[PDB]
């Protein structure tokens, strides 16, 4: 999430691909 | 952590110094 930003939707981009964006906040919330 | 980025290790840079990097997320989760 820190290396990319959110613009638009998945359907409007031509040739877009699917993947899992890693959120560094998740492992920090696991301990919380 | 917001003013700096993690790259490589400490054994690479010549003349690297040791200091405490303040993480604002740590006290927010602890409080």
């Amino acid at each position: 999430t820190d290396n990319t930003f959110v613009s638009g939707n998945c359907d409007v981009v031509i040739g877009i691909v699917n993947n899992t964006v890693y959120d560094p906040l998740q492992p920090e919330l696991d301990s919380f």
